[PDB]
This record gives structure tokens, C-alpha cells and sequence, in this order.
């Protein structure tokens, strides 16, 4: 469970994310795709990208980074009271995109990595711990819905 203070550490770094949503999204997705190349196979509009220059230049990759973070910011601002936001997301991720829980872990690691690289002044152990707990909660609740829907991924 996060304290209210921990939720505010999460929202304070998220306000900095929102000052450059596209830049943070490209950094997060490039980190993920280079760390875990198979994850890129899920994107038919841009699965052929190979170099960092091609990734940075892609409009589809930039737009998907913004989609991810628009949705994740909305979830985080609910401070855990997020079933409404999670419901449509678990729905597409279990029945259409088929995104394994291990992939949700991989992008959570990428988010933490980029936030820490871009905001070391204040993304310290407490804020990193709070973000870790909020993403763990996110993954916990998506997984519970996956299993309700019968997706074992
Ligand atoms: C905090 C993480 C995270 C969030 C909140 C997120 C949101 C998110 N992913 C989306 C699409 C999608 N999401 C994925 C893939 C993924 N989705 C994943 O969670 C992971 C790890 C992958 C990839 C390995 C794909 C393939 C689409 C469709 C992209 C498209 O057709 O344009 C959409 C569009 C609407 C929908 O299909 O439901 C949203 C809002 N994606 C995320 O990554």
C-alpha cells in the first residue's frame, strides 16, 4: 500500500514526465526494445525498426509512447483507485494484443530506468520505491483481470 506522501512523490515526478511526454515515451520504448527485442514483434506498424536512429525518427513509435504514458498518467493520478481505467486496458491486452505479465514487468523496468536517468535530482530511493509499488499494483490488478478473462500470458 502506498502512503499519501508516496503517491505525491509519484505524481511530482509525473508532472515532469508531462512536460515532455513524447521524449519520455521514446526513451522508454527504445530502452524496452533494445533490452528485450522480442517485445517489438507485437507492433505491426513498426516492428521492422532496428537502429536507434530509425526508432527516434518513427512517428508510429513516438505516438505509441504518448499513448502509453497518457494512459499511465491517468492511472497514477487515481492513486490506486483505478479499476475503471484498468478495465478497458486489461480487456485489449488479454483478448487482442495478448501482452504477457513478463512484458508488463519489462516495460515497468524501462519506465523506472528512464525516470531515474532523466530526473536523478529528485527521483531518489523513496520516489523510485513509490513508483515501483505503484507499477507493481498496476501489474497486480491487470494480472487479476487477465486471469478472470482466462488469459494465462
Ligand atoms: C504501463 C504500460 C502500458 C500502458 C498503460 C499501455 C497502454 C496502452 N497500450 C495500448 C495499445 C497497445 N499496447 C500494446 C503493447 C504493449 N502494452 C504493454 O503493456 C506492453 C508491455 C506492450 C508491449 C510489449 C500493443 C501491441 C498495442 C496496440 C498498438 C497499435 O495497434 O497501435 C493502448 C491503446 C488502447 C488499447 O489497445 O487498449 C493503450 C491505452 N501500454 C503499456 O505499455
Amino acid at each position: 500500500v502506498l502512503s499519501e506522501g508516496e503517491w505525491q512523490l509519484v505524481l511530482h515526478v509525473w508532472a515532469k514526465v508531462e512536460a515532455d511526454v513524447a521524449g519520455h515515451g521514446q526513451d522508454i520504448l527504445i530502452r524496452l526494445f533494445k533490452s528485450h527485442p522480442e517485445t517489438l514483434e507485437k507492433f505491426d506498424r513498426f516492428k521492422h525498426l532496428k537502429t536507434e536512429a530509425e526508432m527516434k525518427a518513427s512517428e508510429d513509435l513516438k505516438k505509441h509512447g504518448v499513448t502509453v504514458l497518457t494512459a499511465l498518467g491517468a492511472i497514477l493520478k487515481k492513486k490506486g483507485h483505478h479499476e475503471a481505467e484498468l478495465k478497458p486496458l486489461a480487456q485489449s491486452h488479454a483478448t487482442k494484443h495478448k501482452i504477457p505479465i513478463k512484458y508488463l514487468e519489462f516495460i515497468s523496468e524501462a519506465i523506472i530506468h528512464v525516470l531515474h536517468s532523466r530526473h536523478p535530482g529528485d527521483f531518489g530511493a523513496d520516489a523510485q520505491g513509490a513508483m515501483n509499488k505503484a507499477l507493481e499494483l498496476f501489474r497486480k490488478d491487470i494480472a487479476a483481470k487477465y486471469k478472470e478473462l482466462g488469459y494465462q500470458g
